[PDB]
């Protein structure tokens, strides 16, 4: 960790931002100290009502003046809350932006050796893209919110203890029980959720391995143990979900009951103090509510400390590269700018080792002379760090031992400003920049005109990707629409190097894109551009090696031989090995509800529970208003009885909550968990039925599919269980509150009726204030972050051409747009929040004024205005949640999109077809008509061109891999992993696509290539090929596979975990189990697949005794790229790029003098 302290994180503050922070803090304190003052004014107006019941002259003036004070308070909140959101959020944008401009400069100042081509560059780009966002959260409006809510607590206590210290002390002493109950509830919820996830880590995870190893499960009957096991696993998750739903019960009910008891106690003490003669009704209420709010605000105040630690750590991580001192210092004074460059580069015993891994040695005793104005090249035997000279010449690593002389002048005695111009680099795949092609050329020389650009393009023939463009000299490679990669690229690096017109040029192995006509074109382009230059070429193939004046061959640390191509080929001096190696190369909601048809009895009893629970708020508000009126009785005798009755009402309501809440939250949880289990079972049953090719897509891999099937499905519950209880409860509370409010008094309730939109909008704004007004801050900064990431990932190219000063000229001019967007967002949010709060506090001063006016005329009476005001305000409070859940109702699929995306997806091949004819017996004949296929992952490949083959019944075939010319593709076409794009597949006198292949695959077996085993013991693993596992043939399988002397010799016997659990066996012995599983099936047709030398065991004691059983009485087809233990007996064919031309036994193939078998003989001799 070693995190930086919270202070000094503002160290990037301008002299103007301090004023912004000061104004923000000053506004925040005032905005936080407002609610208690609102309670004080409300208490004063209640006192004005109470004290003047028999004199309707003073009360009018008091209500008028207090309504005016409410108007003033609303104005203050309007002009204070705006200074908290408009001065803190903006100040959090002028610092992070001012920090990135320094951070990227620091990154681009360091040496290239710091990025040693690994995950370090990924870490740096992740820090740039994501970590600065975390820094921006610790200095944004979160600190303003924290100050706001702490000042609220302080002001509440102050406006508390001063009024009536006893009542405030009671109020602050009763809240610890509620806080402790809430903490216990949260801890229990977290523990139960963790236990549920750990239970989900049980066999409910085996779905991912079944999906990954889908080829083997489709090869056998499968689809039964893969689903029954999943159901048995998810049963436990269902049970723990029931327990979790229970936990969502007693916790909330007990908290509400303790709250109700506390309210009853505090009101009873207020009522016993009021009759003594200490305080008044308008003061005890003020003290109680101020103390309650002050106590409750501290919990929200401390909720912001979570992000502060992350922000501190993020700031510490950033403040590491900033203060780093570069190893190489660019001092213009030390280096004297020279001229008359010649091109003499000479080594003086330059031995260097990488600082990251100094154990290895790279250039032990390195001494080769580079002539001026002459072409030389160095070629290595293999890829043993060949691309190392380029880094050393361009000064990316300081030579620890040795010296490099440039025209007799040491490079270390020169500044790194004008030296880099003399060297041009074209490395392996020089990544272009996602800008216009016009300014890509300008990197060589910032000051250039169009004519030299055209001359450079013509020199490198940069016209086949430029002249015939949709628009002139305008194309963004990063943009998808004009993405013009197209495999090979007309290398613009050639043109940008020619623009410099240097005398030293560097070229790496830039031929790795299926050398073709375009490669030849760029080859003669290069041959044109090497004129009078000290070019150095590194490559592996000998095509470019021939066109070199002098060739240097290195083996390790030093050059083994020099001379020229005609000399190396002579006498085979240190060159026969080189050529030997070279030659060896939406209606969703209705149907979701319909899916819960068997949950009919568990929905009604939850709905009635929600309806019953909906009667909590209005009754509590009614009792509060009634007791508020009761406090002002003249005769003290009836007060005791009324308060006792109301305390009894509170005590009853506590148990009513401890009831109704559990009743609501239990059955709904049951229904949600049942729905999740059903949808998960159906999802797996549908995804396993899908075709093989849909699994091959890069978007659809095992990890993402498992994540969607494991995590996304849970959200379905939140879309059908939690999202329906709250709406019903709030709606019924709203209705039952309006009914009572209208019954009590209607002519005053109409004013509130006309003004619910204002109060609801204001409370919605208050609710949104807790989340933050910034909004999706990553989307705005993604465009800027792309520039930094692309400049860091391509550090090799930007290091040359002196492009460091140019990157921080587009970065600065592009960073300004998010700043303006943030400023506009901040201003709009502040103004709207201020207007909303003014509407809130400006409307409550009208209802009370009209109520007082009505009382003055005698039409209405006290105990009626206050009731309809309090109950209606409290019920308008609840509408905020209903409004907040609105955007996630109509806009379905926001997170719950996988529920029907793959469940209702239509397949092309249905394994179980009722109309398909059943398959009883098969003779075992394989033949293909004129059929070709293309992989669905990338249909551009068209290797198959009119493919045909035949294997007679009761025979064997020995197809050769033929250098991987689609060798592992015929294995996937004999049985229906894929479908023929054209032509017909012929078998057993019937077309393949009219028979029930589920009944057909049970008679055909194959052998896997890459070893893989299920997370289960090997008793049914070898019995997976048949239904019914009896030890009689279990031992027989081990004897046939010859694993009986090995598997049964294990100390723990057969009952042992062999997959990704318990003991992990070697990869060279999993083929024993693989071949043991096949013998149980005893298929009429057998398939083999050996490739990539998966055995790696000389004198195999497995294949020799198993292949003999393999041929006996079976039609076997074998494909392999190795001429070892693949001796055919009936017919052998050779495939060349998706086509065969010769057929017959091994005698015919060996009878050919040379034929196509000579190439296979070459590799056979290579095996030796
Ligand atoms: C934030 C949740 N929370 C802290 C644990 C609660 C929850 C409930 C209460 C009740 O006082 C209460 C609030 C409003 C309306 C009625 C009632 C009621 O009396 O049931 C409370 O004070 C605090
Ligand atoms: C003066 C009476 N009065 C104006 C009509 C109210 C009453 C209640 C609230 C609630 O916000 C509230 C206050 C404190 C604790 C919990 C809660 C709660 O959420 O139930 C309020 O804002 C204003």
């Amino acid at each position: 960790e070693q995190s930086l302290p919270f202070f000094k994180l503002f160290s990037f503050a301008d002299k103007f931002d301090y004023l912004l922070m000061f104004v923000g803090s000053l506004g925040a304190i005032v905005h936080g100290s407002s609610m208690p003052v609102f309670f004080l004014l409300f208490g004063q107006m209640v006192n004005g009502f109470g004290k003047n019941q028999m004199d309707l002259h003073q009360m009018v003036h008091e209500v008028s003046r207090y309504s005016l004070y409410f108007v003033y308070l609303g104005l203050v909140v309007c002009f204070s809350s705006y200074a908290e959101i408009a001065c803190w959020m903006y100040s959090g944008e002028r610092q992070v932006a001012a920090l990135r401009k320094k951070y990227l400069e620091a990154v681009l100042k360091q040496d290239v050796g710091f990025f040693d081509t690994d995950a370090r560059t990924g870490d740096i780009v992740f820090s740039v893209s994501t970590d600065t966002l975390l820094v921006q959260d610790a200095i944004s409006e979160k600190v303003g919110n924290f100050i706001h809510y702490l000042s609220t607590f302080l002001a509440g206590l102050v406006v508390g203890f001063v009024s009536a210290w006893k009542l405030a002390l009671l109020s602050v002493a009763v809240i610890p029980g509620i806080a402790f109950a809430g903490g216990l509830y949260a801890y229990t919820l977290t523990g139960i959720t963790s236990k549920s996830r750990e239970s989900y880590a049980n066999a409910g995870v085996i779905a991912e391995q079944a999906i990954a190893q889908v080829r083997t499960v489709y090869s056998y009957v499968g689809e039964s143990k893969a689903l029954n096991a999943y159901s048995d696993a998810i049963q436990y998750t269902l049970k723990l979900g029931y327990k979790a739903g229970m936990a969502k019960g007693l916790g909330l009910g007990c908290t509400y009951g303790i709250a109700c008891m506390s309210w009853a106690l505090v009101f009873w003490y207020a009522g016993v103090f009021i009759r003594n003669g200490q305080t008044d009704g308008g003061k005890a209420f003020t003290a109680i509510f101020s103390a309650i709010v002050g106590g409750m605000s501290l919990g929200q105040s401390f909720s912001n400390l979570g992000a502060f630690s992350k922000g501190k750590a993020a700031g510490y991580k950033l403040m590491e590269i900033i203060n780093q001192r570069p190893t190489i210092i660019q001092d213009p004074l030390d280096g004297k700018c020279l001229d008359q460059v010649h091109g003499n580069i000479e080594f003086k015993d330059v031995t260097f080792s990488y600082p990251s891994r100094p154990d290895v040695m790279i250039f032990r005793n390195f001494n080769i002379f580079f002539p001026s104005g002459k072409t030389v090249a160095v070629v290595g035997g293999s890829g043993s760090g060949k691309s190392t000279v380029v880094s050393l010449i361009e000064r990316f690593y300081d030579p620890n031992s040795g010296q490099i002389l440039l025209d007799g002048v040491e490079i270390k005695t020169l500044q790194l400003k004008f030296l880099r111009e003399q060297i041009g680099l074209v490395n392996q795949e020089p990544a272009l920049f996602a800008t216009t092609i016009l300014e890509n050329i300008l990197y060589g020389k910032p000051d250039a005109t169009m004519v030299e650009v055209e001359a450079a393009a013509s020199a490198a023939n940069a016209h086949s990707f430029i002249t015939l463009l949709p628009k002139g000299y305008d194309t963004q490679v990063g943009e998808r629409g004009v993405q013009l990669s197209g495999g090979q690229k007309q290398r613009i690096a050639i043109a940008r190097a020619m623009l410099k017109d240097p005398k030293i040029l560097l070229l790496d192995e830039a031929t790795s894109a299926l050398d073709a006509s375009s490669e030849s074109i760029v080859q003669e382009a290069l041959d044109r551009v090497m004129v009078g230059r000290t070019t150095v070429v590194v490559a592996h193939r000998l095509c470019t090696i021939r066109n070199v004046d002098s060739i240097a061959v290195i083996q390790q640390g030093q050059v083994v031989e020099t001379g020229t191509h005609e000399e190396l080929i002579a006498k085979s001096g240190a060159y026969a090995s080189l050529i030997r190696f070279q030659e060896m190369v939406e209606n969703y909601f209705y149907r979701l509800l319909k899916l819960n048809s068997p949950e009919w009895p568990y929905s009604i009893m939850g709905a009635v529970g929600s309806i019953l629970s909906g009667f909590i708020g209005p009754t509590f508000a009614i009792v509060m208003s009634n007791m508020i009126e009761v406090f002002y009785y003249t005769d003290y005798d009836s007060m005791e009885r009324k308060t006792k009755e109301y305390v009894f009402i509170y005590i009853g309501a506590g148990l009513y909550a401890v009831g109704a809440y559990l009743i609501q939250h239990y059955f709904f949880s049951i229904m949600g968990e049942n729905l999740t289990t059903r949808v998960r079972r159906m999802m797996l049953s549908a995804i396993l039925r899908n075709e093989v090719g849909w699994f091959d897509e890069d978007e659809h891999n095992s990890s993402l599919i498992a994540a969607r099937l494991a995590t996304d499905a849970a959200d379905v519950k939140s879309a059908i269980a939690e999202r329906i209880s709250v709406i019903l409860q709030n709606m019924t509370s709203l209705l039952t509150s309006f009914i009572v409010a209208f019954i009590v008094e209607w002519r005053v309730s109409l004013l509130i009726l006309g003004t619910f939109p204002l109060l609801v909008l204001a409370n919605f704004a208050q609710q949104l204030s807790l989340k933050g007004f910034a909004g999706d801050t990553a989307k705005a900064h993604a465009k800027t972050s792309m520039i930094a990431g692309e400049g860091v990932s391509n550090i090799r190219t930007v290091a040359a051409f002196n492009a460091q000063s140019k990157i921080l000229s587009l970065f600065c001019h592009e960073l300004r747009v998010p700043q303006k967007r943030s400023l506009y967002r901040s201003q709009t949010s502040g103004f709207l929040f201020g207007l909303s709060q003014l509407a809130l506090y400006g409307s409550e001063a009208l209802i009370l004024w009209y109520g007082a006016h009505l009382v003055s005329k005698g039409v209405s009476t006290f105990s009626k205005v206050i009731k309809v005001f309090v109950v209606l305000v409290i019920t308008a409070n609840s509408v905020a949640e209903t409004v907040s859940l609105a955007p996630e109702i109509i806009r379905g699929g926001e997170a719950v999109g996988s529920v029907f995306s793959v469940l209702d997806r239509q397949t092309r091949i249905d394994p179980d077809d009722a109309d398909a004819d059943p398959v009883e017996t098969i003779r075992g004949d394989i033949e293909f008509r004129h059929v070709d296929f293309a992989y669905p992952s990338r249909p551009d490949v068209m290797v198959f061109r009119d493919f045909n083959l035949r294997i007679r019944a009761g025979h064997s075939q020995a197809l050769v891999g033929a250098s991987g010319s689609g060798k592992s593709s015929v294995i996937a076409m004999i049985e229906r992993f894929y479908d023929p794009l054209a032509g017909k597949v012929m078998i057993d006198g019937k077309d393949i696509r009219r028979l029930n292949l589920k009944s057909l695959r049970l008679k055909i077996g194959l052998v896997q290539q890459e070893p893989a085993l299920f997370a289960a013991t090997i008793f049914d693993n070898i019995a997976y090929g048949k239904d019914g596992a009896t030890e009689s043939e279990v031992i027989d399988a081990a004897r046939a596979a010859n694993a009986h002397g090995f598997i049964s010799g294990l100390p723990e016997g057969y009952k042992t975990p062999v997959g990704e659990r318990g003991v992990q066996l070697s990869g060279g012995q999993k083929q024993r189990i693989a071949i043991a599983r096949a013998v149980l099936k005893n298929p009429t047709v057998l398939l083999l697949d050996e490739a990539t030398s998966a055995l790696d065991a000389e004198s195999e004691c497995v294949l020799q005794e198993a292949l003999e059983r393999l041929m006996r009485g079976r039609t076997t087809v074998v494909v392999a790229h190795r001429l070892s233990t693949i001796r055919g007996v009936d017919c052998i064919g050779v495939i060349q790029d998706g086509r065969i031309v010769e057929q017959g036994s091994h005698s015919e193939l060996v009878s050919r003098p040379e034929g196509a078998y000579s190439r296979l003989l070459q590799l056979q001799t290579h095996r030796i």
